[PDB]
């Protein structure tokens, strides 16, 4: 016997003896079958149990709901369960939910996720056939999807269901059946992993949730769909062999939705079922905001450098907002935590103190949201460093031998995290809670790096990935991840899908027509244009996110290229995501040969060439059409886009792989706000215009613009809307002239400038010189005979020439508190460039640099030596002052150039930060008396040192190491060096042996050594081997063979001491530093990772002390005699520039009117140093 459940759209006949459907009858009389045969199988823990009449009780709750109680028992196999099942119907949907599972053999999971004996681990209903179609029905067919990251291998299958179709639990991510005028897909929350087409990783790539099985049904073959098995209480083992039972992510759920000809195209196939399927499918959390995310990019910090503090990222948000006229953004903070990128894993709650900590991060996010910018952070749940407070013996993944599972060595040695322990112990969820306490509700997303690559365990399956995504989504965070194929269920972005350059054609986003038809609008997880990959990547009609960056990720810093790329691919891609696919025909990727014979070829659509139709909930219609399906035709890459029948884009996109400029032009109506994406005031609707080659094009305006007599057009730049033009509208059409690759925005009437207050929270207005030439009148005050300009078409800078002062009042200081102020400076002049903080005309603090001597090698930094500040190079380095905020609240910063030279000084990034450093002591006249540094208060970087060129422009393997005993100390595992010598922080060099060049160095702007003055330098150190690192002393820009070197002896696990004296060079440009020799390390018979983790190749420095010392006082005569002695030694040589230079300068000190004993002593000491130099001169 049976009962009927009923909605306005259908009646469903259900069996009383099992949660089975006999058939669905739609209002119009069309019928779809369920399970026409007596099948009553329940699987628990892999055992099939067939239920009899007495094993099932039934109750019809209402016309929309029935409840079943299933006794599921097999004594032999230790199964004794009672399963409650609910069937409900609404509209054209039927839901089947397991609402209760009672285990008669268990009291549940023991405390701390102990093993539950006889746990019900898996449950399914084999061959349940919730919906079915038959070989006897008209146009009976199946379409299924599996995961493919390979642009040349489609994930889909499309075939007719015939009497020969034979299939048993054939598994698919998605599965649709159609026949006799109806179509249905089956949805399930099953975490089952199964068959895939192509995927480089696990991590949820393999989730297959639908099982297709044929059975004989009278004289016909019936293809039925069932859910793949669900996990309930799964028992798992960690890397140490410890077992746990972990409760279900969610109770079992599944559903079907019955469609007729939903897109009204006269055929019934999976596309009709897919439209209905959107009403029942899981939707990734916060997938509704994806179409607003026009401007993705990464802002990077690394190696303690603070390349991108949070308030700077906010300013770059405002710059992008101006240049895009306020389109939404999604900024991925790679290195938001601890010392930067790939430091501090997995302490999710440790927000980078050198970046401004949680406070600046929150200010950035809160203010950024007003410009439609979302923020998210890069985390790692697979690898960790000793420095992280979460690092523990239980967190460590061990191999079967009991040794560490080592990760990557770079700044420090990474160690695998035991992924099963991290889940089952509650450790990972607790660290995400730490992060939640810091960010509250402000942060948009998590970016989970690497998950799926088997670094945390050999599984990382869909079950683990589902739990991972849930702990993230539970904190209000949208899920995003690295690998193109990963996390089909929950992820809304894959870095290796959106950045098309990575991985190659086998390793991209999801190459499936079914998946993209269903979810294009919900994810940036697809294949975009990158034609060298072929197939899916040759001009996809839907486009696809193409991600570039300008804030340091992999050295990327080209802002203009970033913006051009947004307009080339991303604006149209995002426009398209505002609509949902309703029809897709003539797909050239699908053939009879690749398992897709039943895909539609409609010769009456677009000449039988590919076309996709999309609609929104207001009935707007977008149609995207391929010029030709033949890849050797010029027309294969031609795309037309229409909006409500009107052409809004036409042509060939510049190749997404950078290889060939295109000719596409567009006039796209951007009808939505950058927030929840609602329609904007009819009066603030706008169109974006782009013309790849440049030139003149004519367009039909949207219907609501058709009666206007003119429009207003603005050219968009980094300053916002410029060059307003009034363009006549004639018969609803406009003609537009555009420079090539230049963005314009079109309004119905006059439009106001997006308001921007540069550098909120930064104590100064426009700290990064983003406000155009106007900033030097509106924000900064310029004075003097020289010249101040905002210079650079990329990351703009202050450029000074001649005698000029540029100043600005400081705001929002806490009176009586200590601050560092540092500014990037590159001085090409021989004259000094200075930074000064004054209060009431009185100097609080001041510092200066002569000609810069050290090029910038910091890859993630915006003015490194690959960025061309001037000539082939950049010498940008941070120049500091330290002051106490005055009680009267009156403080001013001045940036200046003194000399009347024609050469330039560059400044950028004025940073005022609370800072407790107080290790500099001056002499009466303001020269250096002493500088000490335990590195406990570094605002950023390895100050007073700067990183040198031993790795070129790199994410340099030098940073501030952090204490976390015992793991960071000698003696843990195979570690033989302490990371930290004193306090919590030291300067660490990792593995930079045999470079035969300078590793880092002081510079004059950081530590100035006065000409002829004498200084004692000392520090504590550890060094992994004898003579692998040396003290270097030099004057001016480093050059091979013009430095004094002193080899350092091994101090491995016990701290050594170094001290030496130096005499200031005559040009004030002396410096000392650490140098990597040509000597090989002694690895003490260590092999494998031990060679790196042992510390044999490393150098740690702490407790630096620099102090002026008393020199033996000299008379003028002694100095004069020393000149004679030196000239007697070397004037007869010549077998010399340095010599003559030092000599002239020494004689100046000697002969000056009013010279004193200090002058004579300096002259004498200068000549003694000249003597030592000259002994080993070229
Ligand atoms: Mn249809
Ligand atoms: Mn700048
Ligand atoms: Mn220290
Ligand atoms: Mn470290």
């Amino acid at each position: 016997a049976s009962e009927t459940l009923k909605t306005k759209k259908m009646e469903v006949q259900i069996k009383k003896n099992f949660p089975s459907v006999l058939q669905y009858t739609m209002t119009d009389g069309k019928v779809m079958y369920g399970q026409s045969k007596d099948v009553r199988t329940v699987e628990i823990n892999g055992t099939n149990i067939e239920l009899g009449d007495d094993d099932v009780t039934f109750k019809k709750v209402s016309d929309t709901e029935a409840t079943y109680t299933l006794k599921v028992k097999d004594e032999a196999k230790k199964i004794d369960a009672v399963i409650t099942v609910q069937i409900t119907v609404k509209a054209n949907q039927l839901h089947l939910n397991v609402t209760k599972i009672k285990n008669n053999l268990s009291e549940g999971i023991p405390e701390g996720n102990g093993v539950e004996e006889n746990a019900i681990q898996t449950l399914s209903f084999p061959n349940q056939s919730l919906v079915s179609v038959r070989s006897s029905q008209e146009n009976a067919q199946f379409t299924g999807a599996r995961m493919s990251s390979n642009t040349q291998k489609p994930g889909d299958t499309n075939f007719a269901v015939t009497e020969d179709t034979n299939v048993t639990d054939s598994d698919y991510t998605y599965g649709f059946i159609s026949g006799a005028g109806l179509s249905a897909g089956l949805w399930s929350n099953s975490e089952h992993d199964g068959t895939y087409v192509a995927a480089p990783v696990r991590g949820g790539s393999q989730n297959t949730r639908v099982y297709a099985t044929t059975q004989q049904t009278g004289d016909a073959t019936s293809l039925g769909l069932a859910s793949a098995p669900w996990y309930y209480h799964r028992t798992v083992t960690d890397s140490k062999g410890k077992k746990y039972t972990v409760a279900e992510t969610a109770l079992p759920q599944m559903a079907v939705a019955i469609a007729g000809d939903e897109n009204e195209d006269g055929a019934v196939n999976w596309q009709d079922g897919a439209i209905a399927y959107r009403d029942i499918m899981n939707n990734p959390y916060k997938s509704e905001e994806v179409p607003e995310l026009v401007a993705w990019r990464i802002a990077m910090n690394f190696g303690s450098q603070a390349q991108n503090p949070f308030l700077t990222t906010l300013d770059n948000v405002k710059k992008v907002a101006l240049n895009t006229d306020g389109l939404g953004q999604s900024v991925l903070l790679k290195g938001y935590g601890n010392e930067g990128h790939d430091s501090g894993h997995p302490d999710y709650g440790d927000i980078g103190q050198r970046l401004g900590g949680a406070d600046d991060m929150n200010t950035m996010m809160e203010e950024g949201s007003k410009y439609g910018a979302r923020f998210g952070v890069h985390v790692n749940a697979s690898e960790m460093y000793p420095e992280a407070k979460a690092f523990s013996e239980d967190m460590v993944r061990r191999n079967s031998a009991g040794g560490l599972s080592y990760g990557w060595n770079w700044l420090d040695q990474g160690v695998g995290i035991d992924g099963i322990y991290d889940l089952a112990s509650g450790s990972r969820v607790s660290r995400f809670a730490d992060l939640s306490k810091e960010v509250g509700d402000n942060m948009d997303f998590i970016y989970l790096d690497v998950w799926g690559n088997l670094t945390s365990s050999g599984s990382e399956d869909s079950w683990e990935t589902r739990k991972m995504s849930k702990m993230i989504n539970d904190n209000g965070w949208r899920m995003t991840t690295e690998w193109g194929s990963g996390n089909e269920y929950d992820s809304t972005f894959q870095h290796w899908a959106a950045d098309l350059t990575y991985g190659g054609y086998t390793s991209k986003g999801e190459n499936s027509e079914v998946m993209r038809f269903l979810r294009n609008h919900q994810k940036d997880s697809w294949v975009g244009d990158y034609p060298q990959y072929g197939g899916a990547a040759n001009a996809p009609l839907l486009g696809g996110y193409n991600m570039k960056d300008f804030e340091g990720w992999q050295g990327r810093n080209d802002y203009a290229a970033y913006i051009k790329n947004l307009y080339t691919h991303d604006v149209s891609t995002k426009f398209i995501q505002h609509f949902k696919v309703t029809r897709w025909v003539n797909n050239p990727l699908l053939t009879a040969d690749n398992g897709n014979a039943a895909a539609v070829s409609d010769p009456n659509t677009n000449n039988g060439n590919e076309q996709i139709t999309l609609k929104d909930s207001n009935g707007n219609v977008v149609v995207v059409s391929r010029g030709s399906n033949d890849t050797s035709s010029a027309a294969y890459r031609q795309r037309t886009i229409t909006f409500n029948g009107v052409k809004v884009a036409s042509g060939v996109v510049s190749a997404g792989d950078g290889s060939a400029t295109g000719d596409e032009s567009y006039l796209l109506p951007w009808m939505w706000d950058s927030f929840t994406g609602k329609l904007v005031k009819d009066s603030e609707q706008k169109l974006y215009h782009w013309n790849t080659k440049g030139g003149t094009t004519t367009w039909t305006l949207p219907d609501s613009w058709k009666n206007l007599s003119s429009v207003k057009v603005y050219q968009l730049t980094d300053q916002g809307k410029t060059n307003e033009q009034t363009v006549a509208v004639s018969g609803g059409k406009v003609t537009l002239t555009a420079d090539a690759e230049t963005p314009y925005v079109v309004y119905k009437g006059e439009a106001k400038q997006i308001q921007v207050n540069w550098s909120e929270g930064m104590h100064v207005v426009d700290a990064g010189f983003n406000g155009g030439s106007n900033t030097l009148t509106d924000n900064w005050t310029v004075s003097g005979s020289g010249k101040a300009e905002v210079e650079g078409d990329n990351n703009a800078m202050l450029r000074l020439t001649g005698k000029v002062d540029v100043s600005q009042r400081l705001t929002d200081l806490k009176a009586g508190q200590k601050y560092a102020l540092y500014v990037g400076v590159d001085n090409r002049s021989t004259g000094d460039a200075s930074v000064t903080v004054t209060s009431g005309g009185k100097v609080l603090a001041t510092n200066s640099t002569g000609k810069s001597i050290a090029k910038n090698y910091i890859k993630a930094y915006g003015h490194n030596t690959n960025s061309n500040t001037e000539n082939g190079s950049s010498y940008f380095q941070n120049m500091y002052v330290f002051f106490t905020a005055p009680e009267n609240g009156d403080a001013t910063v001045t940036l200046s150039h003194k000399s009347t030279d024609g050469a330039h000084t560059y400044f950028d990034d004025v940073r005022i930060v609370e800072n407790q450093y107080s290790g500099i002591t001056y002499e009466k006249d303001g020269t250096l008396k002493s500088l000490t540094n335990g590195f406990e208060n570094n605002a950023q970087g390895i100050w007073p040192f700067v990183v040198s060129g031993s790795e070129g422009v790199e994410d340099n393997r030098i940073h501030l190491s952090e204490l976390h005993a015992p793991f960071t100390r000698a003696g843990w595992d195979v570690k033989k060096m302490d990371d930290v010598l004193d306090g919590t922080w030291s300067v660490k060099v990792n593995g930079l042996t045999q470079k035969g060049t300078l590793v880092y160095q002081t510079i004059p702007q950081n530590v100035k050594f006065e000409a002829g003055a004498k200084y004692k330098v000392s520090f504590d150190y550890q060094s992994g081997s004898d003579d692998i690192y040396a003290i270097a002393v030099g004057q001016g820009e480093y050059s091979a063979g013009s430095v004094k070197l002193t080899n350092l002896k091994k101090a491995l696990g016990e701290t050594g001491k170094a001290e030496f004296e130096l005499t200031g060079g005559v040009n004030g440009d002396s410096w000392f530093g650490i140098y990597s020799t040509a000597t090989a390390p002694d690895l003490q018979g260590s092999t494998g990772n031990a060679q790196d983790f042992g510390g044999y190749k490393d150098f740690v420095l702490d407790n630096l002390k620099i102090e002026r010392i008393e020199s033996q006082t000299r008379t003028k005569a002694e100095a004069q005699d020393k000149v004679k002695e030196i000239r007697g030694k070397y004037d007869s040589k010549r077998a010399w520039q340095q010599y003559q230079d030092t000599l002239v300068k020494a004689r100046v000190l000697i002969n000056k009117n009013g010279a004193t004993a200090e002058d004579f002593t300096k002259a004498y000491d200068i000549l003694v140093a000249l003597d030592e130099y000259m002994k080993t001169a070229p």
